[PDB]
């Protein structure tokens, strides 16, 4: 392998973003020009707060993927303070960013951005591991506005780390405030939430607080406006149903096929996504 990198391999630049256990800064390599996204975590506070089971599964899971609409792990170091994970730099941001700056997608961006969506979750499933933290500002856009996913220090890596968390409220599914379980489904959901997201420019539960957000879901509580393009009321009321069992996706409804085969995408090519050049607006 490559030899083992350090903080003196980089030039730091500005602060991409901050969270209450890492903070993730854009990094030119000396060497080679290249920049990257690097999450730097400090070890005292993860130890206390006992995160090291998270901080640990991200690493691992993030090891273990190898498909383009996911962002790439390329390395990782440590000097005594700080852990470092070198990651994919998407340029373009968040998918949160896109859906704030050009409000709600036309049929033909919904359509292209759900693709990719479902056809990286049918990859990340088959490797038997749940993200529950699917979100809009976890969607990032890479350069030429092809997708990838990231923060999977939440994910959940199944059998043959139960159910400890949960995501962002808007995005949580009914399982996870009536059970203690995530499960593939829960995933599926939040995708649910993400197509109505993009069509109508905001998510399907909203309110002034967690407590009555959590309230409306578990009473599938949540409205379709008007123009909502019709096949993917559809796809959407498929997906959220209070019973896991029975979203389209699920084992119990054969997989991923039918999921695929919904009207809403007739028009996609399955095969090459990443391949095909995004609709822009
Ligand atoms: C976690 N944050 C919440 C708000 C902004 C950021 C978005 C989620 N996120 C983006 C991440 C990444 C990138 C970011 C790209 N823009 C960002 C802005 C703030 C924080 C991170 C980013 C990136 O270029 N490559 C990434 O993996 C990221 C990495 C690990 C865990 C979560 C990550």
């Amino acid at each position: 392998q490559p030899r083992k990198k350090r903080p003196e391999d980089f030039k730091f630049g500005k602060i991409l973003g901050e969270g209450s256990f890492s903070t993730v800064v854009l990094a030119r390599e000396l060497a080679t020009s290249r920049e990257y996204a690097i999450k730097i975590l400090e070890k005292r506070h993860i130890i206390k707060e006992n995160k090291v089971p998270y901080v640990t599964r991200e690493r691992d899971v993030m090891s273990r993927l190898d498909h383009p609409f996911f962002v790439k792990l390329y390395f990782t170091f440590q000097d005594d303070e700080k852990l470092y994970f070198g990651l994919s730099y998407a340029k373009n941001g968040e998918l949160l960013k896109y859906i704030r700056k050009i409000g709600s997608f036309d049929e033909t961006c919904t359509r292209f951005y759900t693709a990719e969506i479902v056809s990286a979750l049918e990859y990340l499933h088959g490797k038997g591991i749940i993200h529950r933290d699917l979100k809009p500002e976890n969607i990032l856009l890479n350069e030429d506005m092809h997708i990838q996913i990231t923060d999977f220090g939440t994910a959940k890596v199944l059998s043959p780390r139960a159910n400890s968390f949960v995501g962002t409220a808007q995005y949580v599914s009914p399982e996870l405030l009536t059970e203690k379980s995530a499960c593939k489904s829960s995933d599926l959901w939040a995708l649910g939430c993400i197509i109505y997201q993009l069509v109508a420019g905001l998510p399907p539960f909203r309110a002034g607080n967690e407590y009555l957000i959590f309230q409306k879901i578990i009473k599938l509580e949540y409205d379709f406006p008007e123009k909502f393009f019709p096949k993917a009321r559809d796809l959407v009321e498929k997906l959220l149903v209070l019973d896991a069992t029975k979203r389209l996706g699920c084992e119990e409804m054969e997989g991923y096929g039918p999921l695929k085969a919904h009207p809403f995408f007739e028009s996609v090519t399955w095969e090459n996504l990443h391949q095909q050049t995004p609709p822009k607006l």
